[PDB]
């Protein structure tokens, strides 16, 4: 056959990639796969920053550091750096909105982020998104913003009698309709911000998503989610990872045959492991298969073997790195 | 206009359950904890229900308050009670990411459920600060949305389901998991609608929204008043909680004070000036309340004490007060 390199080289050719997503659901090697992205990208480009949004603070673990709020150099590295991310009238309106519109708070929060980070002066920045349930609404964020001005709205046009009347009464930094202006004015930032954002997220020069999975059907399955909303949302993906999977070298057809001629010649200790191995080949095959299916045409299939260790330290990163992006 | 009391909830012998709702600080539990007090004399069996998330009810009435119904100490018919791989387990979590408040809609459900089957005559819920509150009314919504989403997963991604249920045997079929979420979300919409119809039933339910002569406070009641209306469940109460000396008016010692001030020691004076303030401002609050109700609404005004209301004494008086001022 002839298809797209299984590796992420591609990711490095294009020197214009200003944004890296790897996304995926938990425990397939979101952050792994991040950290060697920036290992690699660290060649090649000025400085290289990894962001991490995950709940916990796995970058940590992953490089063997302790990393900071703010970009944290790698031991080893000199441009490459991490960093890990966890009366008043307009107050009870803001705490209002953010009960009555969930998600609100995480598109600040996320405007602030991207702020931050477009100050910070990076050439490529590697995102370790969160679990694929979270970014799905990180994708939603337009929409959770319009209905936040559509719930202000709402409230302006059904109180304004009330909020006209009292602001009559209360002086200073307490007038309703101020408030209310005020909560526009801070939803319009955050709306600008995400807007500009999503400009940059759209454009395949810049941004691209790399999708994390292992052989098994929950991660392939919240793969296929996670293509698809980046599609509907014209954010470009054309890298699938799969993860740990059982010697990627050897064909399952090679190993069954061994086994069904070599079997009981093994002790029954050694033949039945032997045959748990091989069922377990079987079956992720099948799921790689599905992988080759749903994409393939349209995506580089990166196969990565399951090692003994954890990926921990900075010369494993390395070496995943280099099966990474040359296999 | 309507009598300044709570005492059309006692006379509504067909009532079954009594929300009490209102902005953080006003009063909630303490009315809550004064209309079960007051119910269970007519009543034969009075449920407390506290779904505030701290644990208010066992300060409220100085005692441990069980996550079951707890026998008040001093009464015979009152309890009270506070309230805190995996293809399905996937599939649920990617729900609740989706529909956020798909979880406190199924809790809702489970409380409702054990509440019903408890089989008390009237149930007063003490609810969280109002913000939490209308999202309880939005939660047959949220269902809906819900059951929407998993059909749209369902339709959109059922050749993958299928095609790993014909590889993985047995158990942990991803279809069997889809239609058993399906199957989740039926059981909890079907406690919700039974629930909800009986919400919009003025016969067995009704709304206390309690406040403080404050503009936060009224504005968040008028909130509160409005999405009852829009989800035809019924609200024609109003308590004031606080009111500095509810007999008297501002205008009387106004006029004692701006001719007698200066004749005071100075901290007579200052605390007679800071008095005067607080009354001024709270009845133009109170203003605006009878403006907003009273033509629809049994307005009650109740005064601000010195100390905190706990206790069962503190609640009978409090309760005597609420119900025949
Ligand atoms: N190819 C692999 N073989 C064996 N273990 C791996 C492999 N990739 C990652 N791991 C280990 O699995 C754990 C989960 O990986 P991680 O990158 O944290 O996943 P995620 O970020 O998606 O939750 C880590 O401790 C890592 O060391
Ligand atoms: N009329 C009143 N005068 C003085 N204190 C009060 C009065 N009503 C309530 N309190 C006190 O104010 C506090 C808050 O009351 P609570 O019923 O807990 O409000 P909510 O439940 O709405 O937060 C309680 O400690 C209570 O004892
Ligand atoms: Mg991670
Ligand atoms: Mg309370």
């Amino acid at each position: 056959l002839d298809l797209p390199d299984p590796s992420l080289k591609n990711i490095i050719d294009q020197t214009t990639l200003q944004w890296v997503f790897v996304g995926g659901k938990g425990g397939v090697g979101k952050t792994t796969t991040s950290c060697c992205l920036g290992v690699q990208l660290a060649k090649s480009r000025t400085k290289v920053l990894l962001v991490s949004t995950d709940p916990a603070h796995n970058l940590s673990d992953a490089f063997c550091q302790k990393i900071g709020r703010e970009p944290t150099p790698i031991h080893g590295f000199d441009n490459l750096c991490a960093m890990e991310i966890d009366n008043d009238v307009f107050g009870q309106m803001f705490n209002d909105l953010q009960n009555s519109i969930p998600g609100i708070d995480e598109a600040m929060s996320f405007s602030e982020l991207m702020k931050q980070v477009q100050q910070l002066d990076f050439d490529v920045v590697v995102f370790d998104t969160a679990p694929t349930g979270h970014t799905l609404r990180l994708l939603s964020f337009p929409t959770i913003l319009e209905k936040a001005f559509a719930k202000v709205w709402e409230l302006k046009d059904r109180f304004g009698g009330l909020i006209g009347q009292a602001t009559a009464l209360m002086s200073g930094g307490n007038n309703p309709a101020a408030a209310q202006e005020q909560l526009l004015g801070k939803l319009e930032e955050t709306r600008a911000v995400i807007n500009k954002v999503n400009q940059a997220f759209q454009d395949p020069t810049k941004t691209t998503f790399v999708c994390v999975c292992i052989p098994e059907f929950l991660s392939i399955y919240e793969t296929e989610r996670l293509v698809q909303e980046l599609s509907k949302y014209g954010i470009d993906s054309h890298n699938i990872v799969v993860n740990q999977v059982l010697f990627p070298e050897k064909d399952a057809e090679e190993l069954s045959a061994w086994y069904e001629a070599n079997g009981a010649t093994l002790p029954k200790e050694a033949r039945e492991i032997c045959s748990k191995l091989l069922a377990r080949k079987r079956m992720q095959d099948k799921y790689i298969g599905q992988c080759f299916d749903l994409y393939g045409d349209d995506f580089h299939v990166v196969l990565m073997p399951l090692l003994d260790y954890e990926v921990r330290g900075v010369e494993k990163l390395k070496t995943f790195s280099e099966l990474l992006v040359d296999p």
